[PDB]
């Protein structure tokens, strides 16, 4: 088993310390470690070393990947990295991209994208900011629907590599990523129940009659039994939850169908005529 631990602090930082500290512990379990720092990496925005980056996760039986929280949430890097994943990694579209490769005599994209894989996270925060980080990093497994085993996050953790109990805690989550990767299908989830019974999501986007589940798009019902929360959802919803191959399905199909009716709009008089008016308008500023 070959577990890869990513950091994304600055190098020799706490991020880095925990990261290690986690692999240290899965080659405890018997795993060969790998260890990325991103901060040697050049990765741009989604509109460079991102495809060398993701050709390393997908070599990784388990992947630990542990962040800085910025703004209560995951760093922008972060983000962009899950931005990135999304035409890549998206695991509908590449059953779907498989299934007619082989039918009409295409070329099979890369058997690494479709492999099982499971992966853990750490959020490491200097305060208690910390609401968003992990659905963040939810966010990024969602895509190619990869198992996650922890999803831990740690507060008030500037001087973090000098607390010994919460060190052996990054320790454990290196022991369980190990363990999982050797049976990726019997593998199971050892974090925070969370919320959401499906998600194990904390985050909600509440409206009226509608409570909406942050991270596996579920919609439902919030329910407040003596300052203790509960999330129901009636049964049929699973069919369309974000990280279900059923819900990407319908999900990837919506975007073809409103894609092709875009395509058709912009041959249109009036979107030409719109855009026409709002490139005489104004130009934009640029830097000189
Ligand atoms: C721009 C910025 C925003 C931050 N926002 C938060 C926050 O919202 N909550 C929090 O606990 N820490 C926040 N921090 C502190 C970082 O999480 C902290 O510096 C980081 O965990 C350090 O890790 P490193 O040692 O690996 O670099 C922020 C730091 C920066 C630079």
């Amino acid at each position: 088993m070959k577990i890869l631990g990513i950091s994304g602090g600055m190098r020799n930082g706490s991020n880095d310390g925990m990261c290690i500290e986690a692999l240290m512990g899965a080659k405890e379990m018997g795993a060969e470690v790998e260890f990325i720092q991103l901060q040697n990496l050049h990765i741009e925005h989604c509109t460079d070393d991102f495809d060398w980056l993701l050709d390393k996760m997908l070599d990784a039986d388990g992947i630990v990947f542990s962040t800085p929280i910025f703004e209560k949430g995951a760093t922008g890097l972060f983000h962009t990295i899950t931005d990135r994943f999304g035409p890549r990694m998206d695991r509908g579209n590449n059953i779907i991209g498989t299934k007619i490769a082989e039918e009409t005599g295409g070329t099979a994209p890369d058997p690494r994208i479709l492999k099982d894989k499971v992966i853990s996270f750490m959020s490491v925060g200097g305060s208690d900011w910390v609401t968003r980080t992990q659905c963040d990093a939810g966010m990024l497994a969602l895509t190619p629907m990869w198992k996650v085993i922890d999803n831990e996050v740690f507060p008030w953790a500037l001087s973090i590599l000098v607390e010994d109990e919460r060190v052996a805690r990054a320790h454990q989550i290196g022991r369980n990523i190990a363990e999982a990767a050797k049976d990726i299908e019997h593998a199971q989830y050892q974090g925070d129940a969370g919320v959401c019974p499906h998600c194990h999501s904390r985050n909600f986007h509440l409206q009226d009659g509608k409570a909406i589940c942050c991270l596996c798009g579920l919609e439902g019902e919030i329910h407040n039994e003596g300052g203790k929360y509960s999330f129901t959802f009636p049964a049929e919803q699973l069919e369309h939850a974000h990280d279900t191959l059923s819900g990407k399905f319908i999900h990837g199909n919506d975007i073809k169908e409103n894609t092709g009716k875009k395509i058709a709009n912009m041959q249109t008089e009036k979107y030409k005529a719109r855009q026409a008016a709002y490139r005489a308008f104004i130009t934009a500023t640029v830097p000189e």
